């Protein structure tokens, strides 16, 4: 059995989110959740995408009730991919996090693969990450594709909430006025694929533990 | 002592607002929380006007919160007035609920004094229902000028988050459709005053506890 | 004079495409399958004792494509338009097309063994906001909802969102089926031809 | 190298009239009084250990008015516009523009005996977003600000919202004063002619 592998035709897994976990401390207020975050395709070419780690990108649920508060600190933010295609499709999914808003994204797996919490895998795996979202117990994670943010080494603990809105006019100025904005972006990378066009390989959920604190009317929330 | 009181030239009330209390049960999440929800002037004639008590109109923060969330049902509703005015004034305030949003608003203290939750105090009392917004531990509370809702005599338990607009068309095309989406409003008088100008009296603040269920990303509540 | 009803039948047949396509059903006994329709509409108000949703697959291990369901409770609320809002919804579940054999034990009756790989979901009958609703045919319902949607309220107790994309086909390939396995309490009976 | 001070000093005057005037007050030296204003200026940076802004009165028994207090800690959110908004901030506290007295405690460091009557509210330090801050005038903050607000986020910890309204007359009636108490840590020197 030691060295023993068995290829399935098809990996299953099934989702199954539970209940968002809110409670008030003394000033801080806690939420607990996971919320499916991107869709992901393959193609023959490599295409490089990226997600803001801030409330209002993070997650649609998150979103609304994040924006009740002022400022907000990450507890923990991870990103697990959960395939939806057969062992016989082509491709692979490439993660990894940037810190500087200007820096330049990566073009390659190559630049990629120097990334904080670097992770590849084959489109037509990482069913075995599914604990991290369904809060089973988790059994092997060893073939999960699921990486987290190191929020110990971000650059503030406290940010404020801000809207893409808001956000995204700050940056127009300069995007180094980002810095001050959002703790790191979260950069993916798909390649290897068969199809000039893209074909569908699986999704991406987000689990997150966020402090909120400092409450305000939603309305004044920029 | 007893039988002797002494009229104040004036009373205060120092108003701090703790903060809100949100923690998730199995299935509900509940809060418990202080909002300012209205400010009172009087004149020399009758002068009605009506809250709906909907988490949308009931508070600005509320407002924000329950909309991630799709139905709710009132634990408690109190309104309690404070006033911000001398001995002097003259002027009194009268409070009462109303259930089915097509009956006609009181136009008189004498049919107002039939509702259920009637109360009535001059405009320049009512310090004494400060323990129940500050959270106080409530000493002699015989004379403050606060009411509550007749939470399990209203018409059902869950309601439907909605919003003010998808509300006010609703009832655009027949007022009994309300009696499906809110328990009940609140109706306020203020006359006896002494100018045919309002003069500012004083504010009234809502007080509740909440539970909500079955999430739903904000964007989609209406 | 409540008849109990327990049964579990076709509610709706599933096709994946390579693209997303947001549907919706009244969880009202009209709407819940045919046989159902056919039965209560003798009755003229009934209650949700038990409701549960399960997608049992008909392809290939080779059929590539995902399946998400949950649940909306004000019919005045809009639709999800993303899988991404979909899965804030009560009691979503996602699965992928070719899985959930385990949920048979649901549509049979059998003892079910372990079902954690079966992609069904359970309507919170509790939670619901009336216990007793009136009959509605589609049709009836649809006028009512079409002078405003409140109305709806009064009417249903909720609605099933289901979600089908990254399949491989710009054109629909047959993925599997919904079944629905109810227990229902029927009351104050009519004759079906006036029930609207 | 961290050289502290300790001081309560006149931070604003308040009239108080019969329509809802909201101001704001940002919680940098430069702006919470002209004294510390030109001490802070000969430092290059600061921590705040501690500020407390309390109102004390100065009008009659009679006066009719009301005070309200509120934080706001991302310079980009929008000011509140009604007072209902601004009971929605952390640290709200309203009182009536002739009581308060009891906070003169505070003001002058003697025993303070029953303070739940002084109209006063303090900054929550440690969740600040940084420790250390620049000092800013405002004309240098101003035309930050006047480029993109977020440029505020990295200069300045809070704003303090203020809110007067319920008084009698159409016209400022002189109701009280709020004094700022804190204990500020000043490091880093420089002539203050170059600080901006
Ligand atoms: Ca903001
Ligand atoms: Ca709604
Ligand atoms: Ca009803
Ligand atoms: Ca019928
Ligand atoms: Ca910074
Ligand atoms: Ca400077």
């Amino acid at each position: 059995q030691a060295g023993i592998s068995m290829a399935p035709s098809a990996q299953g897994a099934m989702v199954r989110i539970r209940n968002p976990a809110v409670s008030s401390s003394r000033g801080a207020i806690t939420v607990l959740h996971c919320e499916l975050t991107a869709e992901i395709g393959v193609t023959d070419s490599i295409v490089v995408s990226s997600e803001l780690v801030m409330p209002y990108t993070v997650g649609t649920w998150l979103r609304g009730v994040a924006d009740n508060w002022s400022k907000y600190s990450w507890l923990s933010v991870r990103y697990t991919y959960i395939p939806s295609c057969p062992s016989s499709t082509a491709g692979s999914i490439h993660m990894g996090f940037q810190y500087d808003m200007a820096d330049t994204v990566p073009v390659s797996v190559n630049k990629l693969s120097n990334l904080r919490g670097y992770v590849s895998g084959q489109v037509w795996s990482g069913s075995a990450g599914l604990c991290f979202i369904n809060n089973s117990r988790c059994s092997d994670t060893s073939t999960a594709i699921s990486t987290t943010l190191d929020v110990s080494e971000l650059g503030k603990k406290w940010y404020p909430y801000k809207t893409s809105a808001d956000y995204a006019t700050a940056v127009g100025v300069d995007v180094n006025i980002a810095t001050d904005l959002v703790p790191a972006r979260l950069v993916i990378a798909l390649l290897d694929g068969s199809s000039s066009t893209a074909v569908a390989a699986g999704r991406i959920y987000d689990t997150y533990t966020i402090q909120m604190i400092e409450p305000t009317a939603s309305a004044l929330n920029l």
